């Protein structure tokens, strides 16, 4: 079973919702997008409206988000919850106190990592009341906040990340749901990016990742070319290559298509074929497709392409992307799990096991290169990394006939670690 | 008629109430206050809460800060309410379209003045409809924001400051209510500040001062010394100093007994004296202390002093200052104002009226030095500029027999500009 989702957006008022909740509203969304064939959403709470002072937590704000959970299992949908927003859409969502006169750092501060432990802990025990909560997520994309480019940054080295993901984790952890964290793309694309493509694939319960080609892909390779609607397929099988167990389940928790690089006619094309590519991943679980609702018109400062990642318009319209998602989701949640592949790109790795060179695997770098260029002449290729090459029985046992290093590496030529110009 | 008051921390959550108003405990806690003698409360909505994006804003909060203007009416009690929090007891609440990716500038960004003048215009037309709203402040200590020693400060000009201003200032007017606004102390203290005496004493309705001697008053003269406890009188005669308009109502906005700098039992004698001493000023329209109530101490990472500022404490009964603070309005609500004076401290200024040496006002500098030992003395001294002090009619007019001026200048020796030594 190939699990198939959304992240909900609400329809009127956005993530400010939260803050003047129209739940007859919110009622409808869900019910469309269970009448979709969805099975399950993806939930955004405002950490400052949960957690507006360290050691204060806001038990309204917790009882709503486990009313919108509620709701969605009225329509049979299953729900995840990401907790530290933290990040939406180019907007960060941040507590008082951890800005300006009380600056902080939310991965190194021992009181912070504290008080996160406590909110995890205070929404794991009250979510799970309710039957359709089936995971929590950390939060959206928590590396972007540990690293250049981000204006105002709480720095880390990779042995603190390591230590604040096992602080975290297993507070999260209960039986009925499980318990994860996701990453922006700078987690293998950036080199020295503190979020490491070693965590990604060893720590929560599943590895995550996040598929957005206005960085460069769609720019470089061209919005219809083939390497384009495979980019999925290759955040796959990359970010999987790096577990220690080669069978741990890839979820691609967000994927859209972004018409600030994709033209507004392509995009039900694009959705299929990234979404069928993607499933030639044997290990991938499931697809949530970003988003649910458009952002509406009325709210400014988004950059522009954010107001139509909607499978519904404003008006709670199905769009043409959003049928193609739906039919995706009828004729495959039942499908068999690929084939495995005997072709492998191989990537060098350091004794922890992350790549050495990150700039070589983004868009337009040589590993990024190398893979689709097997990629669209037919030949299948999987990753590995060179601890696994180098493992003759290893090769053998998951069926490897034919390996591909990266023999002359070169930087990511095309990537772009921003969804906008103006962001640069 | 001598306005008392408070500033209504909700004891119940303190200002996380907004997310989840308990109503009932809302409307206790004003009746409380109402009952200890109090005619006003100034109310505190969150900024990021009420406009989450720019061109969006929340309604719901909207009607959230009419309702508690009105329970506020219900209990007799005239409301303020201040729009931009922004900044509160250290702690500051920017709406994200304002930071890191979205970092703007609050003052000198169109289109984030524009949001700003839509979401005073909107809070001005919704509690107007209220007959306690008596009054909008643009926000509580808003030029902290504009400069050193904040650690993301939006800066600007003077001249930008002026037209922020003159921007916001017309929209929050209106029949039946005053349109002001408040700044913390640096304003007089701070050389190159960018928020100037000349504004505060021009611009909006009122004089608006917030009185705190943890600013080096009463870590430099002493925290039971008599110019510790003429602090509030010295800060109101100082910022009308600067208005072309010599009866210009002051609102002592804030005023408080920090117990960073007070030991605790001193604290309702130092109410008193305060109080007592800041009515000796002529043109003194209210005082408004800080706090009605307690800070909850579930709640960390304030400056430890915050939580016990309030009035009642956080069982919600009366404390000893609150006890003398309502003692205080009983006695002087009906007082009539203070006898003018005669002996006048010059202060130098600019052609735009501006003090040339602001860091000599603070505490410990030439000016106050000068100001203090004079009302130690029993001169009851009052401040003028030197455009004033160079025309003998208006001398006489005023009745200024006597003038003292700096003669050999030097920097605030005590000042400091935060809360607290952890910033
Ligand atoms: C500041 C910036 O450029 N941030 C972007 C993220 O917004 C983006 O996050 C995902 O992408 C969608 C569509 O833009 C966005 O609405 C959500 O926040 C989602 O989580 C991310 C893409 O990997 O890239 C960052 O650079
Ligand atoms: C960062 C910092 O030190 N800020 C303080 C302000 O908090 C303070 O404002 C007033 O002080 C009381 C008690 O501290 C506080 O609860 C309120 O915010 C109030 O408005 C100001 C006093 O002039 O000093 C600043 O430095």
């Amino acid at each position: 079973h190939m699990k198939f989702g959304v992240n909900y957006t609400p329809s009127h008022g956005w993530f400010h919702a939260w803050l003047d909740p129209d739940w007859d509203g919110i009622d409808n969304d869900l019910k469309q997008i269970s009448e979709l064939g969805m099975d399950h959403v993806r939930i955004f709470p405002i950490w400052p409206y949960l957690q507006p002072n360290r050691t204060w937590i806001n038990k309204k704000g917790v009882a709503d988000v486990r009313r919108m959970v509620h709701i969605a299992g009225e329509h049979g949908l299953d729900a995840y919850v990401d907790v530290f927003q933290g990040h939406l859409s180019s907007f960060d969502f941040l507590p008082s106190w951890l800005v300006t006169w009380h600056a902080g750092n939310m991965f190194t501060d021992a009181d912070a990592v504290a008080a996160e432990r406590e909110l995890v802990k205070t929404m794991t025990d009250e979510l799970s009341k309710e039957p359709a909560f089936k995971g929590l997520t950390l939060g959206n994309a928590v590396n972007q906040l540990s690293d250049r480019p981000h204006p105002t940054k709480m720095s880390a080295t990779d042995r603190q990340i390591d230590a604040w993901l096992d602080a975290l984790l297993p507070t999260a952890a209960g039986e009925g749901h499980n318990a994860l964290y996701s990453v922006n793309d700078g987690t293998w694309f950036i080199d020295g990016h503190p979020f490491t493509p070693v965590q990604s694939a060893t720590k929560g319960d599943m590895t995550v990742i996040h598929s957005w080609v206005f960085n460069g892909i769609a720019q470089g390779y061209g919005a219809t070319s083939e390497e384009c609607s495979s980019y999925a397929l290759y955040l796959a099988e990359l970010a999987k290559a790096f577990g220690k167990d080669s069978e741990r389940p890839v979820w691609l928790q967000e994927v859209g298509a972004p018409e600030n690089v994709l033209e507004t006619d392509y995009t039900p094309e694009f959705c299929r074929k990234t979404v069928e590519r993607a499933m030639d991943c044997r290990n991938l679980w499931g697809v949530t497709w970003w988003c649910s609702h458009d952002v509406p018109a009325s709210m400014e400062d988004f950059p522009f392409f954010e107001h139509s990642l909607g499978l519904f318009d404003e008006q709670g319209q199905l769009k043409p992307i959003g049928r193609t998602f739906g039919e995706l989701a009828a004729q495959y949640r039942s499908a068999l799990p690929a084939q495995p592949k005997t072709v492998a790109v191989v990537i060098d790795v350091d004794e922890a096991g992350n790549p050495v060179n990150r700039s070589a695997l983004g868009p337009g770098g040589s590993v990024c290169d190398l893979w689709m260029k097997l990629q669209v002449a037919g030949q299948r290729p999987t990753i590995i990394t060179s601890q696994v090459a180098a493992n003759q029985e290893a090769l053998a046992q998951r069926g490897i006939l034919e390996l591909h290093a990266d023999e002359h590496p070169y930087a990511a030529r095309y990537y772009t670690a921003v969804s906008d110009p103006s962001f640069e």
